[PDB]
């Protein structure tokens, strides 16, 4: 008899989801712990002034709820994360959730008892229980990144990282330091340099950012496509990124070069990145030739944008364009103001960080009152390999991982029984919610079978997970995406594996994969009672 | 304008009484911050069998309400561990202070902001909330110290430190293993002998243990006691060690042999560690003759109780008497018991953990299911150090603390205005709760002095806690304490500074130091408005 049925680890869209399924359809004993001290996960952390999805409002949000839909009003093409947060909330509310989310509980240790079979979980608050089934919804983007720079404790001021950032903190005219230019460092240098005295912004690797188009929702646009929401979650469950466009199927070199600048100047004039990367032609992410073709048109908005041509050229990416794809409303914009410098680290890198700011290699110090990590996240794997988290022979997920993270379907991992990944390693990379979606409702049916059959243990075995390894090689090394040294392979960190830790193979695909599985007993587990 | 007029950090014995005097008494904003899943301190952690108070129930427990003492019924001389966190949680009850005590909350940074003189404190979970007072209750026994012991992590079974027992360990039927003779490992040792399968101690240090004298209470005797609170509550609070006794005006050394056999044998017969080293003669901890008297009689008790000779040998220690005083019921008749063996780290010491237990300096492989680290605590100071913790002009704490943890009368800091500490460094030496509610009480009444006068800051100068270092230095070295290496100087962790972290001169001259310096206008503070 365990303590609880099941334990979620994680109240970000992953576990508020797992939590409703399993206690409010299956009726099963659950309890969430989320280290956090609210719900929400990325949106009660980033704090940070510009964080916002760069998913469109439209589909950044469940689907599973049909009255929810039609209720649920976004006053902004994209959200801003008060406005995530307030949703997210909702939810808890909506499905009273909130008495089973035990808030302030970092789980530290995850334990399979192979006498009882059951999980024993211990928290940093010294609570030890007992649950047949473990869900880790522990977020690819949730550990934050803080490279140890030469002084970084010396600072004098405030030094926050943007997945830490403190409610206190107002920027309003301090000198404000931010290093990193992903999608959290741009969409914050965008909103920063409208408050701060001055914006110094520290630059190793600058990206291909392209315009949002956000802006106000018409609420008459927001009535007319609450009336079309089956079909736009229909074309959502049926594409590859799930950003809510219809995907290309023309080949970039296929067409005129006119055709080619006419359908990015259209994909630019409409905004998204994604829109960019795969609402343009079919083939941006995996022929180097329509890769160059889509690098060389963002690189001519920005020498027309950016009016210092020094700055022009720091901010001009030459490398592939095989980032994730991000976008920002007025990004090379913020650069023409008088406030905002550009530090190129491939020029003068950081020395070292001073009790006043940041020394760079050219001895120049950078007088600062705020400096920002924007400097991403232990993606993946990260809040796994802290966990003492052991599965059958008391084995470490450490000592399975020593070739990168892997998992089965990116939802369960041999040798850790009735464990179930939200977003675990080598799953879909897509807008977020329709794959978390697709993960709770499959986890959920086969945690149902086991609880009507009397199943005891679920695994995957280890043949099943190693041709699912096998399976996302093949499909990342068709792509472009294992050669832009992101977070997406673990390039981001020193020492981190350099690995596949997604399956690029579309949400289409993937739900495929799921169902097919599924469909033939749970082909690659072991089903036990 | 501050979140909160007062954050308290800890709901051990001190967190639960200040937040009572600061929200019931005063009527402040407060909220208390505990990282443990529940409200005890000492009484929550310690979950291992056998933990229970060496001081005598009847005052182990708040004095400050007539009803309480005159409603709550104990059962046992002393108090066990589950008893003592029901007190603790009725106290949390009938006060109503469970709507203010923040649960699993890790305060991680407390920063005095000198441009809006409050505090601002950040917790794991990502709340930075401002206040004016900050009270912090960290626990002078709290901060677990685990010895870096070579291959420790590569032990199979399940390890633990006695202040992280887990609350599903059952050591029944199990071969255990406890490093440590503290008051912690030898009551462990007790319990844990009638559980084990085969129970060995790695005792590197044997100490002085005499009777407890443990037992059912006499209902009538608790109805007594009880007509007598008083009386006896008076004589706690001018005594030096507030342990419930009269204790000794005699020196040893001025009367007969006969009359030292008697007066040790009296107190052996009527238990407790502190009624032999204070109720017996005067001057056991100051006289080193009278100390060589005391130690001799638990000796020749030793060799009475032990049968076999060479583990009598080995549990007789030979050094000074001057650690803190420790009893049990029966621990020397533990080790008549087949199934209990004791290593002697002295003669063979343990220079490896292995999956399967612990190789001793003679190459014998003790084969264990459970190892226990009764190792004690980084004392006093711990939880400080180990907190981003800032005061005037951004100095951390430690680097006030380069010869020691240092305070203005246990309960104030140099540095850090509003700031008050619940057994901070070179406070008494005593049973804990009256030294806690003379410290609550002073600190309610100068925040109620602020509060009254409209005062800003109240702080200590660094030269009233320069001479309160002196006073503490030389009250401690008329003693024979800092002679012996305890946690009481800070010598049982490798690095640790050898320093004074007490005020030796009892509760009674204590209480006189707090009443000379409010009653004389706060003497060695600055009061700001
Ligand atoms: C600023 C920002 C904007 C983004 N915008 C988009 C977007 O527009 N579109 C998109 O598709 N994706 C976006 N992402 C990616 C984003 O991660 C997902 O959209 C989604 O929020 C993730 O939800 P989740 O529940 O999987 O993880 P999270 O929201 O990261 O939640 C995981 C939670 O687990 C908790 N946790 C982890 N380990 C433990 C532990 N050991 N014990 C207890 N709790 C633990 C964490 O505290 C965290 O709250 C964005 C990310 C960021 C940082
Ligand atoms: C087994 C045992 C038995 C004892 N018996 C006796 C006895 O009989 N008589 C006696 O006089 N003394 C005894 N002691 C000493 C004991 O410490 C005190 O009696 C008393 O319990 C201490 O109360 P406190 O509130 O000062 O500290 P604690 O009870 O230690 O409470 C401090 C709390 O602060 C919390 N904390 C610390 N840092 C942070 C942070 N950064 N954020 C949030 N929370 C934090 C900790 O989690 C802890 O719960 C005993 C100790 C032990 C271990
Ligand atoms: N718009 C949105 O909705 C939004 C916003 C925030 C984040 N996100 C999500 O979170 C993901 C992560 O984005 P992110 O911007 O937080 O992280 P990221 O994409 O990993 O970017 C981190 C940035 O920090 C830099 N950096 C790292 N280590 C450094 C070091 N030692 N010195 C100097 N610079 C260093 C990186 O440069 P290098 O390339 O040289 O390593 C990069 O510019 C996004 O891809 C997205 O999925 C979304
Ligand atoms: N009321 C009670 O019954 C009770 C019970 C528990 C604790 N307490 C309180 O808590 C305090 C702490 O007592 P405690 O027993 O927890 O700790 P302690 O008195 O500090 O004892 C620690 C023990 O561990 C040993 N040890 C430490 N490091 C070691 C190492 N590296 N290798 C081997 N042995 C090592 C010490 O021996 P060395 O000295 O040789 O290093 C000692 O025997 C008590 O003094 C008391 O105030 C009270
Ligand atoms: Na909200
Ligand atoms: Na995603
Ligand atoms: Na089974
Ligand atoms: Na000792
Ligand atoms: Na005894």
């Amino acid at each position: 008899t365990p303590d609880l049925d099941a334990i979620v680890i994680g109240a970000g869209f992953g576990g508020i989801y797992m939590l409703h399924k399993l206690r409010n359809d299956l009726g099963l004993s659950v309890r969430v712990f989320e280290k956090g001290g609210g719900v929400g996960g990325t949106w009660y952390w980033n704090k940070y002034p510009g964080a916002k999805s760069d998913t469109e409002g439209f589909v950044y949000r469940y689907s599973f709820d049909k009255e929810l839909l039609r209720e649920y009003d976004w006053t902004t093409r994209y959200l801003d994360q008060p406005d995530v947060l307030a949703y997210l909330e909702h939810v808890v509310e909506r499905y009273d959730l909130a008495r089973d989310i035990q808030l302030n509980t970092e789980v530290t240790d995850a334990i399979f008892d192979e006498e009882t079979e059951l999980w024993r979980v211990t928290t940093a608050g010294g609570e030890t229980l007992t649950a047949r089934f473990l869900v880790t919804a522990l977020g690819l983007l949730s550990r934050s990144n803080i490279p140890d720079i030469p002084g970084r404790d010396s600072f004098a001021g405030r030094l926050v990282h943007t997945n830490a950032w403190p409610e206190d903190l107002d920027i309003t005219g301090k000198r404000v330091g931010v290093i990193g230019t992903g999608s959290t460092g741009t969409q914050f240098i965008v909103a920063a340099a409208k408050m701060a005295e001055q914006l110094t912004v520290f630059q190793r690797t600058p990206q291909y950012c392209v315009p949002s188009g956000n802006g106000p929702m018409d609420p008459d646009e927001v009535a007319r496509i609450k009336q079309n929401f089956d079909s736009i979650w229909d074309q959502v469950r049926s594409s590859t990124v799930a950003f809510g466009f219809e995907e290309s199927t023309v080949e970039a070199m296929s067409v005129s070069e006119s055709e080619r600048q006419r359908v990015f100047q259209q994909a630019w004039d409409k905004g998204n990145g994604f829109r960019f990367m795969f609402g343009t032609f079919c083939d941006i992410a995996t022929n180097p030739e329509a890769n160059a073709a889509a690098a060389a048109f963002i690189r001519s908005k920005i020498a027309e944008i950016v009016k210092d041509p020094e700055t022009a050229r720091k901010l001009t990416p030459t490398d592939l364009y095989a980032k994730r794809p991000l976008c920002n409303e007025g990004y090379y914009e913020t650069y023409n103001r008088d406030n905002v410098s550009l530090v190129s680290l491939k020029e003068t890198p950081i020395e070292e960080i001073v009790p006043q700011g940041v020394r760079t290699s050219d001895g120049v110090v950078h007088e600062l009152d705020v400096l920002v990590f924007a400097t991403g996240f232990d993606a993946v794997d990260g809040n796994y390999r802290a966990m003492n988290l052991r599965g059958r022979d008391g084995r470490h997920i450490n000592e399975h991982w020593t070739e990168g993270p892997t998992s089965y379907l990116g939802v369960t991992k041999a040798g850790f029984p009735n464990m179930f990944m939200i977003l675990g390693p080598n799953g879909p990379f897509t807008n977020t919610p329709p794959s978390i979606e697709a993960q709770v409702e499959w986890i959920s049916d086969l945690i149902d079978k086991a609880t009507r059959e009397g199943l005891t243990t679920v695994e995957p075995t280890a043949d099943a997970e190693r041709e699912w390894t096998e399976t996302c090689a093949e499909i990342a090394n068709m792509t472009l995406f294992p050669k832009a040294d992101s977070w997406i392979f673990g390039a981001n960190i020193p020492g981190k594996r350099h690995a596949v830790m997604f399956y690029l193979g579309g949400l289409g695909n993937y739900r495929r994969q799921l169902a097919d599985v599924a469909d033939g007993g749970y082909r690659g587990f072991q089903l036990r009672g």
